[PDB]
């Protein structure tokens, strides 16, 4: 058979992600603008079994390792679109910077009809890096893209100075996406919000306990916004597909707001369980501590429900819903986006039950 | 010349008001859903100059007198579509119903190609009514339009009450409409908060003093959302005009949110003075005691500026602004007119400016 014909070919870095995974899915759409797609997926790991059942051709590569990353990009030489949706897992911005050059000096030699790279970043650049050091006054909100770069050492700074210069010399178009948390449903993110709670949701169930909130006052009341992974997706693809978009910043939410009280409740009745919500003057209690001899107990859970089998520490971050329930005042525009034409947008609440269907679709959560 | 066709011929009550005077504008451009459209304009004063400058078949009558409305009303057999946009300015259940009902019975009997009936209330639907000695525990947001009625006399239920009445019998369609906080330019409104914050900057440049914010702390921090008049007028529209739309209960609002201090340091910008924004530890203070002696201020500052002759009290009402900024936690959902297609927005920084440019175009204000 005479080889396939594709419009556009993606090479996705960080297929295996919150958001890759939702590429990896919304890039083989039929509708999808720029289709047909041909999609190259890049991760460390071996390919996982949900994801060899996806038309993607994995290519397992360490991108930190730059020949290993020539050796195996160099010969991909029709890709038109690179999506960095990647991160190494830690705050160190060279590890960081290192990866997203080699895939650029792979990829921009050997692809001689290469358009545009979409480098994804996130709401972090205005508010400031996790590393527990770090004294920093973040910006006032709601965030807009005209906000001036933090003097902090946050390894976006480096990535969109690669990608600018990089993009710059070789007459490419780019785009720097800072979406919000991520409402998703992979398995192998090192920051899944919504798998991350239902694995506690999962558990308090399987000890018949209640759903107890664990955060703090403020973000149980405090309007919070998310986007969902598949809208991330589509705003990635509006700026790799659309001229209006090409060479902007842009935010992605899902252009609403909500309460993680309500989630609170949501989630509860989704695992049919109690819910013991925010008492009056309880301070904060870490998630991560309530949770850290748990790993046999998810063992036991993913053996009796048939689960993908997972660890722990793998499909949850629980650090990472600590970090949310202290967290306030973190609202981005999507003014920027809309006016430009993007009209995507998802209600929250349906987003994250979404995700909770979605999930035990795949059997990663019960 | 033979009689002028239309497609559609609407009856807008209150054409003077903050909504009302934005549907005399926007039903007489030529893309407009539904055109072209002829425009009744009905209201209790004489027309004034700036709106008698309009295509607009302005119709002076008082609508709480039942005999006035059927002699002046009963003969414009060709209204399609009426968009109710008025209240008597108090929560007099009875005199507000009265005003409701004496369209409805003047109208459905004698224009036989009447269709629907557009219904303008609003997020006090949500949260109670104004009147000083009612105590009510408020629906927490965002508010949805699945919320039921709060235990309040609010005149809104009657409205309602009368409108799926009428409609039911008579085989025609209904929509409710409840905008935010409505930014607009009528300067005959008892509630337009862009006109009042207009006055007030214009009087403390007049007396060269800065622009003090008068507001609570909560007020001054906390997320708001409000509605552009342009956008409610296209809402209501929509609903006239599309299917999708009919029989249904929907919010109204920019779709974005905002806070009062940002929106407090573009008012100093747009009027060249010094910003004294909210002090820590001072108590909120009245505007309509502040402003209560400057009756004889604002006529001077008409004649110096040459403005169009307003009265302080009906240009500006300050008590209203003392009620937005005591108020907190009133953001309303946008999700179910998008779900059902209706995807217009305002960039509510913008929206907010653009208010001060017309009302200034207009003469309105200096
Ligand atoms: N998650 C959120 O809520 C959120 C919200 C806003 C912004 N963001 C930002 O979005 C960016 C991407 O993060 P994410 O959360 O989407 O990531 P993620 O879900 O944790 O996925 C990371 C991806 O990168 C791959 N990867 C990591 N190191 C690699 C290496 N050395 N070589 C090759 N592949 C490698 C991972 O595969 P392997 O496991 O096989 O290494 C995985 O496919 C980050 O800047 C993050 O801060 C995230
Ligand atoms: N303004 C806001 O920010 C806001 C926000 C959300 C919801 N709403 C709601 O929207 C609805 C309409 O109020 P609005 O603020 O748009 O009104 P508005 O700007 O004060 O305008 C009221 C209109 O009704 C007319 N009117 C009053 N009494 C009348 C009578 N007896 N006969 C005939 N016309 C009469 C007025 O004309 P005359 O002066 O000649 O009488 C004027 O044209 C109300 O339910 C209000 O609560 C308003
Ligand atoms: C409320 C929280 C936890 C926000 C952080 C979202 C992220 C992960 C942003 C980013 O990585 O830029
Ligand atoms: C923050 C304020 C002042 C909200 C009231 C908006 C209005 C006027 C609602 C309504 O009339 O339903």
């Amino acid at each position: 058979g005479v080889c396939k014909s594709y419009k556009s070919v993606a090479l996705v870095v960080g297929v295996t992600g919150i958001v890759g995974s939702s590429l990896a899915e919304v890039l083989k759409l039929p509708d999808t603008p720029g289709g047909p797609w041909k999609v190259y997926g890049v991760a460390r790991r071996p390919c996982p079994v949900w994801l060899a059942k996806k038309p993607v051709e994995y290519i397992q590569c360490d991108v930190s390792n730059n020949q290993e990353t020539i050796s195996k990009l160099s010969p991909l030489k029709d890709i038109t679109h690179i999506f960095y949706v990647s991160w190494i897992g830690s705050e160190d911005c060279q590890t960081n910077a290192t990866m997203f050059k080699n895939i650029l000096n792979s990829v921009i030699p050997n692809a001689s009809n290469l358009q545009h790279v979409c480098l994804q970043t996130g709401i972090k650049h205005y508010f400031g890096i996790f590393e527990e050091g770090s004294k920093v006054v973040p910006h006032d909100s709601p965030f807009t893209e005209d906000l001036p770069r933090l003097n902090v050492p946050n390894f976006y700074h480096d990535l969109e100075d690669i990608l600018y210069e990089e993009t710059g010399k070789n007459n490419l178009t780019w785009s720097v996406h800072r979406p919000a948390l991520v409402f998703g449903f992979s398995p192998c993110s090192m920051m899944n919000i919504v798998s991350t709670l239902c694995v506690y949701a999962t558990i308090c169930k399987h000890e018949n306990k209640a759903l107890v909130y664990p955060g703090s006052k403020n973000s149980w009341n405090c309007y919070a916004d998310a986007v969902d992974a598949d809208l991330v997706a589509e705003h990635e693809i509006w700026a790799a597909v659309d001229p209006k978009a090409k060479n902007q910043v842009l935010n992605c939410n899902n252009g609403d707001v909500f309460k993680w009280k309500h989630i609170w409740k949501k989630l509860a009745e989704e695992f049919g369980i109690e819910m013991v919500g925010y008492v009056e003057g309880k301070e904060q209690v870490s998630l991560a501590e309530l949770m850290k001899d748990k790993d046999q107990v998810w063992d036991e859970i993913v053996k009796k429900n048939n689960l993908v089998p997972t660890k722990l520490k793998e499909i949850a971050a629980f650090w990472f819903a600590d970090i949310a329930f202290c967290s306030e005042n973190l609202i981005s525009s999507m003014n920027k986006s809309k006016e430009l034409g993007f009209l995507g947008f998802r209600n929250s609440m349906k987003s994250f039950v979404s995700c909770i269907d979605k999930m035990r679709d795949y059997r990663f959560i019960p």
